[PDB]
């Protein structure tokens, strides 16, 4: 049973690019095993499937990691990038 | 009234042609009930608070027939669409 964090972005900055290393590195780290990361490019993949949704970052990101919180806050603020975001809690293989 | 939100990743000549057919048809048909409003995430990427995107599959369904088109070919021809939404609001 793990938690996909799934983070929806309207394509990719150099500074996105490095926000989002440093968040799996992060989760790799100090979470691993804890939150499987996923991230869907709009620009790549702009059709959700059936059972996907994407939801306002305020909102899921209250229950995140502080650390991760801040990185997903930046991709959100200052970058401009994050449209949004899931969170699955399921089983994985 | 209920505004259906349509979610585009960017917009085409004929994607902007269809939105402005779907505009008129729904206030054409429904007076009002409905509101068309067009979130280009390439613009406007941030989703607000109640702001929420649903695949266009699950709620399509419960639209107008001419709707369901449109959407149909945003989706699948156009490929801008992202996913909807349909929120009461005044």
């Amino acid at each position: 049973k793990t938690y996909v964090l799934k983070l929806y972005v309207a394509g990719n900055t150099p500074n996105s690019v490095r926000a989002l290393k440093t968040l799996k590195n992060i989760l790799e780290q100090e979470f691993q095993g804890i939150y499987a990361l996923k991230v869907i490019d709009v620009l790549k993949n702009p059709q959700l499937a059936e059972e996907d949704k994407i939801l306002a970052t305020p909102t899921l990101s209250k229950i995140l990691p502080p650390p991760v919180r801040k990185i997903i806050g930046d991709l959100s603020d200052r970058e401009r990038v994050l449209i949004g975001l899931d969170l699955l809690y399921e089983e994985l293989t």
